[PDB]
């Protein structure tokens, strides 16, 4: 009801990095960024005890955690349970990824982000929908049996149902040009992922409306010499996101500054994470298979990576710890960048008047200790 | 002699960092960067407790500190303080800087350099003259193998003077200098290959004459130094050179007396400034030289420049040690190089050094 100010901390804004000032925060939003003393004398405050103050993290990929996975129980609370488990590691909003499955799979998701985004706002901002119109040579874990390529009516539906769907990802190079534009216009982000496509084919992709990859460098086409492939093709596109798994197992250190020198504001950081995250667990169900967490890594039995356990404040400490960024460039990665990407910048992303207090508290140590939702302050 | 190993440290190799390593060193050498299962078995190592390491920062332009000032002690001795000074802040090497008035003076600093070089390597790399025709250069050249760098303006000297330093071995830097864009792009054709202190004394970027800041900008072979204690130039000018120059920026103090070293005031080539809250000033107040320190210039970057501590790092060691060269045997933690290493820990606090093999505190 009255506002409150946050204090004692190093406020990263995404513009600046800020000593002895503080926020207000008033109702759902931020009120002010000012020099500490300037607060009025018994307004309410909130110490922070010297720590990082960043906009709450946002993951467009994750297919679940808290030890649940959308996918299997496809509804709005398995939503609401995955939210409470990203709050304790500082993530604030999602995408509830939904992979490649049956028709009817897809029907009801978007109703279960529907019934959710009602009831509450700035937290699930919309589905990712991971296929299932992918390439077979590229599928990963993705069943052989539900991958198929688009048809009219699915992508109609996907489109009626924009004001829920968030992101679509696909393959595009035996898919219809249509169906990007389409979902484009609808309003939707296309992402090119699990695709075997040629670099002039993901060029074509991106010129129809593409503007994201999905976990680059994970299934789709290499750069090589005489085929730059996806990753080229990213690489040689200025307007396209790509994310990223910054997990130390998924792609290469070395890799991801390379694509950050080449990527610029324009890498995001990313989870893909799986039900252990943020959770204690000894295995559990990848649509079919058996993923045994063997102390930080998904392995199916042989012990060959089966999924990720990132969580987003792991991503954002590998970053600057193992990838060399810079912590205020790694937290922008983890928050201003992927809201750009889908679009939700003007109120989320940033630590500025006007927009959604949506904040994150951590320590020098990479520990997560408090969450602002909506103005909600829980630790 | 027997070989030892630093133990326990996120190691700046300056290439990598690294986790659960160590290094061996050997003589005056590293021998070996490896991973801590590798060890010998009976081989003593120094446990940093975790600490960072580093190689040791390499200042290029420094007046005095620990209370002292080359320019009135124009002695060997007053460059060994600065160097022990120095160990302090994690600096093991640097370049004995001096104002040239006479060439008596110019001379002795000739001798001081001389003399203490010859009783230690690694420590200081030279002289860098900075100031004040023809007879001086000549005394210059004919002692470079004390003298590792100059500082002019090349409005004021024949380009032939440029070209006998450089050939002689010498770096020379533009500095203090009111020259234009284009007469600034003409001296780096004959040789200059460094700036002193960038955005200080030199003429800035305008419009319609992008002047001396503007070369060095446009030049991408050129060095600039910068002091980054945030009084000398503000951090977003900082922040910006280093996108547009990237390894060719280089991380200097300029310091002065008060640097390291618990202080009230003292002359600058005139004047008496005070030291006021880690600040040089007049009893006016005004900006009267640096009191900063190599390893508050890493931290100042890393904290509000906003460079990843890698890279900070990397302007501290590697970047000043090519821009004089000596990259081959300094700047760098890997097998063959000279073993001068800085440990210090998260808040930025020296806690020890290594100066040719030798540890210490
Ligand atoms: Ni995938
Ligand atoms: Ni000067």
């Amino acid at each position: 009801n009255a506002m409150y100010a946050l204090t004692n901390c190093k406020i990263y804004t995404g513009n600046d990095v800020l000593v002895k000032h503080a926020v207000i925060i008033n109702g759902d939003k931020i009120e002010a960024v000012c020099p500490i003393e300037s607060l009025p004398s018994e307004m309410n405050v909130v110490d922070l005890n010297g720590a990082n103050l960043s906009p709450g993290f946002i993951d467009l990929q994750l297919n679940g955690c808290g030890g649940v996975m959308f996918n299997d129980e496809i509804t709005a609370e398995t939503i609401d349970t995955m939210h409470k488990a990203n709050l304790k590691s500082g993530c604030t909003s999602f995408l509830p990824t939904l992979i490649t499955s049956s028709d009817e799979n897809m029907r009801q998701a978007i109703a279960a982000a529907r019934e959710y985004q009602a009831k509450y706002p700035n937290q699930s901002l919309g589905l990712h929908l991971e296929g299932p119109y992918l390439n077979v040579m590229k599928k990963g874990i993705h069943s052989v049996d539900f991958i198929r390529p688009s048809d009219d009516t699915m992508i109609d539906t996907i489109c009626a149902n924009s004001d829920v769907i968030a992101k679509v990802t696909l393959a595009p190079e035996n898919n219809k040009p249509e169906h990007i534009e389409k979902l484009v216009k609808a309003g939707i982000v296309v992402s090119i992922g699990h695709t075997n496509a040629t670099y002039s084919e993901a060029r074509k992709s991106f010129e129809s409306g593409i503007t994201f990859a999905t976990h680059l460098f994970n299934a789709m086409t290499p750069m090589v010499g005489r085929e730059p492939g996806v990753v080229g093709a990213i690489y040689d596109t200025p307007e396209v996101y790509a994310g990223i798994i910054a997990d130390g197992f998924h792609v290469d250190y070395a890799n991801i500054r390379i694509a950050h020198k080449i990527k610029g504001e324009k890498l995001v950081l990313v989870t893909d994470a799986t039900a252990p995250a943020g959770a204690e667990m000894d295995y559990f169900i990848f649509v079919g298979k058996k993923v045994y967490y063997r102390d930080g890594k998904c392995v199916d039995e042989n012990g060959t990576l089966g999924g990720s356990a990132l969580t987003m404040i792991e991503a954002v400490q590998n970053t600057v710890e193992h990838v060399g960024i810079a912590l205020d460039e790694a937290l922008r990665m983890a928050t201003l960048y992927p809201a750009k990407a889908i679009g939700v910048d003007e109120k989320l992303g940033r630590i500025k008047k006007g927009m959604i207090a949506n904040l994150t508290v951590f320590d020098r140590d990479f520990n997560v200790k408090a969450t602002v939702v909506n103005g909600q302050y829980e630790q």
